[PDB]
């Protein structure tokens, strides 16, 4: 039979041999892999972020087969785009876990399926370190990208045939990808160097497409660009970055 632990058991080993059954079982009782008998009680994580979490070499392969069966129970969309619903990880979808955890190809596989590619990871846990939370990366799954370093991921997001992620796109604190680079920046050598060229590269790709929208006039919500930002908050290195490139 099939139930929360079993299922949960069984993502949890990446076994796909276990899922036999899985699509016939929930056709015939008329259930859904988003309906609560399926998700953890407390947050709301259905058994696709259960799979992401628990990688091994970056492969899961229940994943691409719990996809198939919910496209089959009429269901994919909803599946995919199921959020955390805790104070504490709210908003986080299984598309900023493929971020995280580092792995393109579910990113695209998610992204080719229907995954929101604006959805904010708002929760305590996602907020600065200072505020109680662990990591801040301006809650989006690009800003997530750009922060932690993935450039290929960056470039799959903002141009893909299926839903590329808006740039200019801000999040809670009207907080840019911009914005949230120098949050991430801390003036030490690597970090400089990512978070520069990362820089570079959305400031560029945001001019070559959008013409004329300039992402560096964007104000967050203390209506600091990202320039201004950087210097109110000491952030030496990516701010004599910016300036460099003047007149
Ligand atoms: N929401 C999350 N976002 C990012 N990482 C998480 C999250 N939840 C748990 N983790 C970490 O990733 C690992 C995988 O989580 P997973 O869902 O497989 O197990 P769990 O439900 O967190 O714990 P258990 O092993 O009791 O089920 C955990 O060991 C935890 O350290
Ligand atoms: O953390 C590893 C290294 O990274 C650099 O970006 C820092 O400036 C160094 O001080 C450090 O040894």
């Amino acid at each position: 039979m099939f139930n929360r632990p079993i299922l949960f058991d069984i993502v949890s080993r990446g076994s796909t041999a276990d899922l036999d059954g899985l699509l016939p079982f929930l056709l015939t009782h008329k259930k859904r892999l988003t309906d609560e008998e399926f998700r953890e009680p407390s947050t709301g994580k259905t058994c696709l972020p259960k799979a992401l979490l628990n990688l091994s070499n970056g492969r899961n392969d229940t994943i691409p087969v719990l996809l198939d069966i919910a496209e089959r129970t009429g269901n994919m969309r909803e599946f995919i785009n199921s959020p955390f619903r805790d104070i504490y990880y709210r908003g986080q979808t299984a598309l900023h876990i493929a971020i995280e955890r580092r792995c393109k190809h579910y990113v695209e596989l998610l992204v080719a399926q229907g995954a929101d590619v604006h959805a904010q990871a708002r929760g305590r846990f996602f907020q600065p370190k200072d505020e109680g939370g662990y990591f801040y990366f301006g809650e989006l799954p690009l800003s997530l990208a750009a922060c932690t370093n993935q450039p290929h991921i960056v470039n799959y997001l903002t141009e893909n045939p299926h839903k590329k992620a808006d740039m200019r796109r801000q999040d809670s604190r009207g907080n840019t990808v911009l914005h949230a680079l120098v949050a991430i920046a801390d003036n030490t050598r690597e970090n400089t160097k990512f978070v520069t060229k990362m820089y570079d590269l959305l400031l560029l790709k945001c001019a070559r497409l959008f013409p004329d929208s300039n992402l560096e006039a964007v104000l967050n919500n203390d209506g600091l660009s990202p320039l201004m930002m950087a210097a109110k908050t000491g952030k030496i290195g990516i701010f004599q970055h910016i300036i460099r490139r003047e007149v």
